[PDB]
Protein backbone atom coordinates (compact mmCIF):
# COMPACT_ATOMS: atom_id res chain seq x y z
CA UNK A 1 0.00 0.00 0.00
CA UNK A 2 1.10 3.56 -0.56
CA UNK A 3 2.76 5.69 2.08
CA UNK A 4 5.61 8.13 2.67
CA UNK A 5 8.62 5.82 2.94
CA UNK A 6 11.41 5.24 0.45
CA UNK A 7 9.70 2.07 -0.80
CA UNK A 8 6.10 3.32 -1.10
CA UNK A 9 6.29 7.12 -1.14
CA UNK A 10 5.52 9.85 -3.68
CA UNK A 11 8.01 8.57 -6.30
CA UNK A 12 6.18 5.23 -6.40
CA UNK A 13 2.56 6.39 -6.41
CA UNK A 14 2.25 6.66 -10.21
CA UNK A 15 2.51 2.87 -10.61
CA UNK A 16 -0.86 2.30 -8.92
CA UNK A 17 -2.26 5.81 -9.54
CA UNK A 18 -1.08 6.93 -12.99
CA UNK A 19 -2.88 10.29 -12.60
CA UNK A 20 0.08 11.13 -10.35
CA UNK A 21 1.61 12.39 -13.63
CA UNK A 22 -1.58 14.20 -14.65
CA UNK A 23 -2.21 17.72 -15.86
CA UNK A 24 -3.46 19.29 -12.60
CA UNK A 25 -1.58 17.65 -9.72
CA UNK A 26 -1.05 19.16 -6.28
CA UNK A 27 0.70 20.56 -4.37
CA UNK A 28 2.61 23.23 -6.30
CA UNK A 29 5.10 25.96 -5.58
CA UNK A 30 3.38 29.34 -5.42
CA UNK A 31 5.63 31.85 -7.17
CA UNK A 32 4.38 35.02 -5.51
CA UNK A 33 5.73 37.39 -8.15
CA UNK A 34 3.93 35.68 -11.04
CA UNK A 35 0.62 34.93 -9.36
CA UNK A 36 -1.62 37.63 -10.76
CA UNK A 37 -4.02 39.67 -8.66
CA UNK A 38 -7.54 38.96 -9.92
CA UNK A 39 -9.91 41.78 -8.86
CA UNK A 40 -12.89 39.61 -9.86
CA UNK A 41 -12.11 37.12 -7.06
CA UNK A 42 -14.54 37.47 -4.20
CA UNK A 43 -13.77 37.43 -0.48
CA UNK A 44 -13.81 33.96 0.98
CA UNK A 45 -16.91 33.18 3.02
CA UNK A 46 -16.05 30.73 5.81
CA UNK A 47 -19.19 29.86 7.82
CA UNK A 48 -18.12 27.46 10.58
CA UNK A 49 -20.26 28.67 13.50
CA UNK A 50 -22.55 25.62 13.24
CA UNK A 51 -19.79 23.05 12.68
CA UNK A 52 -20.35 19.66 14.33
CA UNK A 53 -17.11 17.78 14.80
CA UNK A 54 -17.54 14.10 15.58
CA UNK A 55 -14.34 12.11 15.81
CA UNK A 56 -10.58 12.09 15.30
CA UNK A 57 -8.98 9.18 13.43
CA UNK A 58 -5.38 8.08 12.85
CA UNK A 59 -5.70 6.64 9.33
CA UNK A 60 -2.05 5.60 9.02
CA UNK A 61 -1.16 8.66 6.88
CA UNK A 62 -2.28 11.57 9.09
CA UNK A 63 -5.04 12.22 11.59
CA UNK A 64 -8.45 13.41 10.40
CA UNK A 65 -10.94 15.43 12.42
CA UNK A 66 -14.29 14.47 10.93
CA UNK A 67 -17.49 16.53 10.79
CA UNK A 68 -21.19 15.80 10.47
CA UNK A 69 -21.71 16.75 6.81
CA UNK A 70 -25.30 15.46 6.58
CA UNK A 71 -26.57 19.06 6.42
CA UNK A 72 -25.44 22.55 5.48
CA UNK A 73 -23.60 23.48 8.68
CA UNK A 74 -19.93 24.35 8.18
CA UNK A 75 -19.61 25.68 4.63
CA UNK A 76 -17.16 27.47 2.38
CA UNK A 77 -18.52 29.83 -0.29
CA UNK A 78 -17.34 32.80 -2.29
CA UNK A 79 -13.72 33.26 -3.15
CA UNK A 80 -13.15 31.54 -6.49
CA UNK A 81 -16.06 29.15 -5.96
CA UNK A 82 -19.50 28.77 -7.47
CA UNK A 83 -21.99 27.38 -5.00
CA UNK A 84 -21.61 25.88 -1.58
CA UNK A 85 -19.00 23.45 -0.27
CA UNK A 86 -19.52 21.49 2.97
CA UNK A 87 -16.74 20.75 5.43
CA UNK A 88 -16.18 17.00 5.83
CA UNK A 89 -12.78 16.75 7.56
CA UNK A 90 -9.52 18.48 8.28
CA UNK A 91 -6.02 17.08 8.65
CA UNK A 92 -2.40 18.21 8.55
CA UNK A 93 0.86 17.36 6.83
CA UNK A 94 4.09 17.97 8.73
CA UNK A 95 7.82 17.35 8.83
CA UNK A 96 10.44 15.63 10.94
CA UNK A 97 12.10 19.06 11.39
CA UNK A 98 10.68 22.59 11.51
CA UNK A 99 12.24 23.45 8.12
CA UNK A 100 9.96 21.14 6.13
CA UNK A 101 6.46 19.71 6.28
CA UNK A 102 4.21 21.81 4.08
CA UNK A 103 2.96 20.53 0.74
CA UNK A 104 2.53 23.86 -0.98
CA UNK A 105 5.58 26.11 -0.94
CA UNK A 106 5.80 29.89 -1.33
CA UNK A 107 8.72 31.04 -3.47
CA UNK A 108 10.23 27.61 -2.63
CA UNK A 109 9.83 28.19 1.13
CA UNK A 110 8.64 25.14 3.06
CA UNK A 111 6.61 25.72 6.22
CA UNK A 112 6.68 23.39 9.23
CA UNK A 113 3.22 22.03 8.46
CA UNK A 114 0.06 22.61 6.44
CA UNK A 115 -3.59 22.33 7.48
CA UNK A 116 -6.15 21.14 4.92
CA UNK A 117 -9.86 21.80 5.51
CA UNK A 118 -11.63 19.57 2.99
CA UNK A 119 -15.03 20.52 1.55
CA UNK A 120 -17.29 18.99 -1.11
CA UNK A 121 -19.63 20.70 -3.56
CA UNK A 122 -23.21 20.21 -2.40
CA UNK A 123 -24.58 20.09 -5.94
CA UNK A 124 -23.19 16.53 -6.17
CA UNK A 125 -25.06 15.24 -3.13
CA UNK A 126 -22.32 13.20 -1.42
CA UNK A 127 -18.54 13.33 -1.09
CA UNK A 128 -18.28 10.11 -3.10
CA UNK A 129 -20.07 11.65 -6.07
CA UNK A 130 -18.18 14.93 -5.69
CA UNK A 131 -14.84 13.15 -6.20
CA UNK A 132 -16.05 12.09 -9.64
CA UNK A 133 -16.20 15.75 -10.73
CA UNK A 134 -13.55 18.32 -11.70
CA UNK A 135 -15.19 20.91 -9.38
CA UNK A 136 -16.17 18.44 -6.68
CA UNK A 137 -13.90 19.63 -3.86
CA UNK A 138 -12.49 22.80 -2.33
CA UNK A 139 -9.55 22.51 0.05
CA UNK A 140 -8.61 25.45 2.23
CA UNK A 141 -4.88 25.23 2.95
CA UNK A 142 -3.24 27.05 5.84
CA UNK A 143 0.49 27.11 6.55
CA UNK A 144 1.90 26.54 10.04
CA UNK A 145 5.11 28.15 11.27
CA UNK A 146 6.72 27.49 14.63
CA UNK A 147 6.55 30.37 17.10
CA UNK A 148 3.86 31.15 19.66
CA UNK A 149 1.30 28.47 20.47
CA UNK A 150 -2.05 28.37 18.68
CA UNK A 151 -4.62 28.15 21.50
CA UNK A 152 -7.32 26.72 19.21
CA UNK A 153 -5.03 23.82 18.30
CA UNK A 154 -4.36 22.60 21.84
CA UNK A 155 -7.49 20.41 22.10
CA UNK A 156 -6.25 18.54 19.02
CA UNK A 157 -2.73 18.18 20.46
CA UNK A 158 -4.02 16.82 23.74
CA UNK A 159 -6.08 14.00 22.18
CA UNK A 160 -3.23 12.64 20.06
CA UNK A 161 -1.97 10.34 22.85
CA UNK A 162 -5.22 8.39 22.48
CA UNK A 163 -4.89 7.80 18.71
CA UNK A 164 -1.20 6.94 18.53
CA UNK A 165 -1.47 4.14 15.96
CA UNK A 166 -3.19 3.47 12.65
CA UNK A 167 -6.87 2.63 13.02
CA UNK A 168 -7.38 4.27 16.41
CA UNK A 169 -10.11 6.88 16.80
CA UNK A 170 -11.55 8.95 19.61
CA UNK A 171 -14.77 10.86 20.14
CA UNK A 172 -14.00 14.46 19.26
CA UNK A 173 -17.14 16.56 19.56
CA UNK A 174 -17.56 20.31 20.03
CA UNK A 175 -14.30 21.32 18.36
CA UNK A 176 -14.47 24.76 16.75
CA UNK A 177 -12.34 24.94 13.58
CA UNK A 178 -12.58 28.76 13.63
CA UNK A 179 -9.73 28.56 16.16
CA UNK A 180 -7.36 27.32 13.43
CA UNK A 181 -7.67 30.28 11.07
CA UNK A 182 -5.30 33.25 10.75
CA UNK A 183 -6.57 36.84 10.88
CA UNK A 184 -6.54 37.48 7.13
CA UNK A 185 -8.44 35.49 4.52
CA UNK A 186 -6.18 36.71 1.67
CA UNK A 187 -5.52 33.74 -0.60
CA UNK A 188 -4.07 32.21 -3.72
CA UNK A 189 -6.15 29.81 -5.81
CA UNK A 190 -5.56 27.30 -8.59
CA UNK A 191 -7.11 24.05 -9.91
CA UNK A 192 -5.46 20.88 -8.61
CA UNK A 193 -5.82 17.48 -7.05
CA UNK A 194 -5.84 15.46 -3.88
CA UNK A 195 -2.26 15.30 -2.59
CA UNK A 196 -2.55 11.65 -1.54
CA UNK A 197 -3.67 8.62 -3.52
CA UNK A 198 -6.02 8.38 -5.33
CA UNK A 199 -4.71 11.84 -6.42
CA UNK A 200 -8.03 12.72 -8.05
CA UNK A 201 -8.23 15.98 -9.99
CA UNK A 202 -11.29 17.48 -8.28
CA UNK A 203 -9.92 20.29 -6.15
CA UNK A 204 -10.19 24.05 -6.22
CA UNK A 205 -7.25 24.90 -3.98
CA UNK A 206 -7.53 28.00 -1.78
CA UNK A 207 -4.25 28.61 0.04
CA UNK A 208 -4.19 31.38 2.64
CA UNK A 209 -1.26 33.79 2.50
CA UNK A 210 -0.98 34.28 6.26
CA UNK A 211 0.42 31.31 8.22
CA UNK A 212 -0.77 30.46 11.69
CA UNK A 213 1.82 30.16 14.43
CA UNK A 214 2.01 27.00 16.53
CA UNK A 215 4.50 26.25 19.26
CA UNK A 216 7.42 23.88 18.99
CA UNK A 217 5.71 21.70 21.63
CA UNK A 218 2.51 21.47 19.59
CA UNK A 219 4.19 20.28 16.40
CA UNK A 220 6.47 17.95 18.37
CA UNK A 221 3.36 16.11 19.60
CA UNK A 222 2.25 15.60 15.98
CA UNK A 223 5.62 13.88 15.43
CA UNK A 224 4.95 11.36 18.23
CA UNK A 225 2.11 9.76 16.27
CA UNK A 226 2.76 6.47 14.47
CA UNK A 227 2.16 5.39 10.87
CA UNK A 228 1.98 1.75 12.01
CA UNK A 229 -0.77 -0.11 13.79
CA UNK A 230 -0.63 -1.24 17.39
CA UNK A 231 1.71 -4.16 17.94
CA UNK A 232 3.73 -3.38 14.79
CA UNK A 233 7.23 -1.87 14.63
CA UNK A 234 7.09 1.81 15.53
CA UNK A 235 7.40 4.22 12.59
CA UNK A 236 7.02 7.85 13.62
CA UNK A 237 4.41 9.76 11.61
CA UNK A 238 6.63 12.48 10.16
CA UNK A 239 7.28 13.81 6.66
CA UNK A 240 3.78 12.91 5.44
CA UNK A 241 3.91 15.51 2.65
CA UNK A 242 4.04 15.25 -1.13
CA UNK A 243 6.57 17.57 -2.79
CA UNK A 244 5.58 20.27 -5.25
CA UNK A 245 4.43 19.00 -8.65
CA UNK A 246 4.77 20.57 -12.11
CA UNK A 247 2.48 23.54 -12.63
CA UNK A 248 1.94 22.67 -16.31
CA UNK A 249 -0.88 24.60 -18.03
CA UNK A 250 -2.20 26.37 -14.95
CA UNK A 251 -2.17 29.84 -13.46
CA UNK A 252 -2.27 30.78 -9.79
CA UNK A 253 -4.46 33.78 -8.97
CA UNK A 254 -4.13 36.09 -5.96
CA UNK A 255 -7.13 37.58 -4.16
CA UNK A 256 -5.08 40.53 -2.92
CA UNK A 257 -2.97 43.29 -4.45
C1 LIG B 1 3.72 -3.48 -1.73
O1 LIG B 1 4.58 -2.45 -2.26
C2 LIG B 1 3.99 -1.33 -2.79
C3 LIG B 1 2.62 -1.18 -2.82
C4 LIG B 1 2.07 -0.03 -3.35
C5 LIG B 1 2.90 0.97 -3.83
S1 LIG B 1 2.21 2.47 -4.45
N1 LIG B 1 2.36 2.47 -6.05
O2 LIG B 1 0.81 2.45 -4.15
O3 LIG B 1 3.01 3.55 -3.95
C6 LIG B 1 4.28 0.82 -3.80
C7 LIG B 1 4.82 -0.34 -3.28
C1 LIG C 1 -12.00 9.27 -2.66
C2 LIG C 1 -10.79 9.50 -1.79
C3 LIG C 1 -11.15 9.78 -0.35
C4 LIG C 1 -9.99 9.65 0.60
C5 LIG C 1 -8.92 10.68 0.32
O1 LIG C 1 -9.46 11.98 0.57
C6 LIG C 1 -8.60 13.05 0.55
C7 LIG C 1 -7.26 12.87 0.26
C8 LIG C 1 -6.40 13.96 0.25
C9 LIG C 1 -6.89 15.22 0.55
S1 LIG C 1 -5.80 16.62 0.50
N1 LIG C 1 -4.44 16.19 1.22
O2 LIG C 1 -5.54 16.89 -0.89
O3 LIG C 1 -6.43 17.64 1.27
C10 LIG C 1 -8.22 15.40 0.87
C11 LIG C 1 -9.08 14.31 0.87
NA1 LIG D 1 0.57 33.76 -13.45
NA1 LIG E 1 -28.36 14.75 9.40
ZN1 LIG F 1 -3.95 17.14 2.85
Amino acid sequence: HWGYGKHNGPEHWHKDFPIAKGERQSPVDIDTHTAKYDPSLKPLSVSYDQATSLRILNNGHAFNVEFDDSQDKAVLKGGPLDGTYRLIQFHFHWGSLDGQGSEHTVDKKKYAAELHLVHWNTKYGDFGKAVQQPDGLAVLGIFLKVGSAKPGLQKVVDVLDSIKTKGKSADFTNFDPRGLLPESLDYWTYPGSLTTPPLLECVTWIVLKEPISVSSEQVLKFRKLNFNGEGEPEELMVDNWRPAQPLKNRQIKASFK
